[PDB]
């Protein structure tokens, strides 16, 4: 899994996104559904929005961000052992939003980037890399958990 010293990079990081959370969900789905749009057609409350202007704007987005990155912070606090915090996001994936494993790996993504664009003191290459495996074990253990609940992520 993760070394110690890892899970400590990874929840430093953690520390600079919670002291504005709403400005990272914000900028987190942003680059999701500018880099990837088909992943905004998941969305009946925003898929309407077509630029990123529209989208910086939308008070909604700028609350689901928060929603997002605040679940998965709770998941990435409990480290190794996010069991139970993981269990009801990957209930409502599988049954109710159907999101493919792919775009959490493109979310996945547009975290690392968000969190180096704004924090590169705090996300230098091993804080990164750190980062980047936390993030595979999210996305293992959820694909784990869809299999279960008889989704094909």
């Amino acid at each position: 899994g993760l070394s110690d010293g890892e899970w400590q990079q990874v929840l430093n990081v953690w520390g600079k996104v919670e002291a504005d959370i709403a400005g990272h969900g914000q900028e987190v789905l942003i680059r999701l559904f500018t880099g990837h749009p088909e992943t905004l057609e998941k969305f009946k409350k925003f898929k309407h929005l077509k630029t990123e202007a529209e989208m910086k704007a939308s008070e909604k987005l700028k609350k689901h961000g928060t929603v997002v990155l605040t679940a998965l912070g709770g998941i990435l606090k409990k480290k190794g052992h996010h069991e139970a915090e993981l269990k009801p996001l990957a209930q409502s994936h599988a049954t109710k939003h159907k999101i493919p494993i792919k775009y959490l790996e493109f979310i996945s993504d547009a975290i690392i980037h968000v969190l180096h664009s704004k924090h590169p003191g705090d996300f230098g290459a091993d804080a990164q890399g750190a980062m980047t495996k936390a993030l595979e074990l999210f996305r293992n253990d959820i694909a784990a958990k869809y299999k279960e609940l008889g989704f094909q992520g």
